[PDB]
């Protein structure tokens, strides 16, 4: 018998002792090494109910990452708090790794197999598992990068559709690669983002379906953002150490919905609002050469218009900021019990 409960997590992991690249390092230090043949039970006649927005895992997730982002990453000046900070910003190795996230004695992680599970309420095919799947720390706004895919249909996840003040996660059930290049040959700071134009769109198009199903046949509108931090208003990631900026206004136009190559112009930015949320900071201009990050596209972060109650559409409009939202993307299915 159990009952949901919290403890501290643990992570394992398979770094390297001897690789320079940030993530290794960290998960050496900080995490143990995997189990090359974990168990996994299979739960019959048994009913859980999930909540991946209130998901304790989710929060111990973001307090590793904050951490191994304070240990790799340092800008040359932080604006934090009225103080500045002057240090040294060297380069880095950087490519994330996944990492297992573990329980102690007394303590399991049940896993929900439903097919088309949306992360809350009931799930009948249940599993107890010592550790998560290996999930990696991609930091980035409106597009998931490199996560897992739903196996099934498209997901649309939200703590309350009803209320456009939530972000809805879209979870992707195929894959649609993005090619972000910062030439090695000019302008050091200029790059862009390559996407098939034929698969984006096709895409695109079976998540405006997915979303009728979820808004009673009303029609489904993309548009760019309206307003908000370049963070949020591009699509931000970190490619080898750099901080890129893309703009998508190409991505979510419903003309389309076009084949062909499509070409986001993106920036290497220096001067950054952390997603820490510890204000302002600058880091080092970008590394001689081609800087070259091939990614999945797996998820899409949406935030819906409000206002439209007395009218027959519904807009959506490319979101995130909230990086929990990106391991809640992952964290979806798991939560931890306490065995008595
Ligand atoms: C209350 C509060 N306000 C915050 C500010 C608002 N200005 N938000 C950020 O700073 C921010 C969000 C995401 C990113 C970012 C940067 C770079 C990359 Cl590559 C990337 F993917 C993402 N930055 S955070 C916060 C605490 O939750
Ligand atoms: C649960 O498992 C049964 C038997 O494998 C399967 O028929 C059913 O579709 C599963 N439910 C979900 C939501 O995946
Ligand atoms: C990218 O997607 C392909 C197919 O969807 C998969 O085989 C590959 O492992 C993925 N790479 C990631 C998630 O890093
Ligand atoms: C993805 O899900 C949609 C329904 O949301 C379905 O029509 C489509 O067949 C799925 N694609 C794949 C490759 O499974
Ligand atoms: C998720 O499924 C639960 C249970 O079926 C339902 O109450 C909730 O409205 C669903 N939420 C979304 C975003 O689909
Ligand atoms: C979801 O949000 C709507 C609109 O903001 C609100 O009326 C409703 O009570 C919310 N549902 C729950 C379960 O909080
Ligand atoms: C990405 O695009 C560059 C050209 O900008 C090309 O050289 C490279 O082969 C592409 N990579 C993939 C995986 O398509
Ligand atoms: C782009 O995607 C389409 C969709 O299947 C594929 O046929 C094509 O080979 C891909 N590459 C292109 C168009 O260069
Ligand atoms: C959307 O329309 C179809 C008719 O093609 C209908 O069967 C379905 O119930 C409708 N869905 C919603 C959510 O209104
Ligand atoms: C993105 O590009 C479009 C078209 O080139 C432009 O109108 C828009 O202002 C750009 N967005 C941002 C945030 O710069
Ligand atoms: C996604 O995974 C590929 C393959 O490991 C990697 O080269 C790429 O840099 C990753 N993208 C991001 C944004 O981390
Ligand atoms: C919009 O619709 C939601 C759900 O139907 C409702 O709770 C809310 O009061 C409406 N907003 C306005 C401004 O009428």
């Amino acid at each position: 018998v159990w009952k949901d409960a919290d403890t501290t997590l643990f992570c394992a992991s398979d770094a390297k002792a001897h690789e320079t690249e940030v993530h290794n390092v960290w998960a050496t230090h900080a995490c143990v090494p995997t189990d090359p043949n974990p168990q996994e039970i299979h739960l019959e006649n048994v009913t859980e109910n999930f909540n991946m927005w209130k998901n304790n895992m989710v929060e111990q997730m973001q307090e590793d990452v904050i951490s191994l982002w304070d240990q790799s990453l340092q800008p040359c000046v932080k604006l934090t708090g009225g103080s500045v900070i002057k240090q040294a910003c060297p380069k880095i190795s950087f490519d994330p790794i996944p990492i297992h996230y573990c329980t102690p004695a007394g303590y399991v992680i049940l896993k929900c197999n439903d097919k088309n599970f949306n992360g809350t309420g009931p799930c009948k095919n249940v599993s107890s598992v010592q550790c998560t799947h290996g999930i990696k720390p991609v930091v980035s706004t409106q597009l998931l990068l490199n996560g897992s895919l739903a196996e099934e249909e498209i997901i649309i996840r939200s703590e309350n559709l009803t209320n456009n003040a939530k972000t809805i996660i879209v979870h992707l059930n195929k894959s649609v690669e993005i090619n972000c290049t910062r030439p090695s040959n000019g302008d050091i700071r200029k790059a862009y983002c390559e996407i098939n134009g034929t698969k984006w769109n096709k895409v695109l198009k079976q998540v405006t379906e997915k979303l009728k199903e979820h808004f009673n046949n009303k029609t489904i509108i993309f548009q760019p953002p309206s307003g908000g931090d370049l963070e949020i208003t591009m699509h931000s990631f970190n490619c080898r150490g750099e901080f890129f900026y893309c703009n998508t206004t190409q991505l979510f136009n419903n003309t389309c919905i076009c084949n062909g190559t499509i070409t986001l112009p993106c920036k290497i930015k220096q001067i950054i609002n952390m997603w820490q949320g510890t204000g302002q900071a600058m880091y080092a201009p970008p590394i001689d050469g081609k800087i070259n990050c091939v990614s999945n596209i797996t998820g899409i972060l949406l935030t819906r218009d409000g206002g439209a109650n007395n009218t027959s559409n519904e807009t959506f409009r490319p979101g995130g900021g909230n990086i929990k939202d990106n391991w809640r993307s992952e964290l979806y299915k798991y939560k931890v019990v306490q065995i008595e």
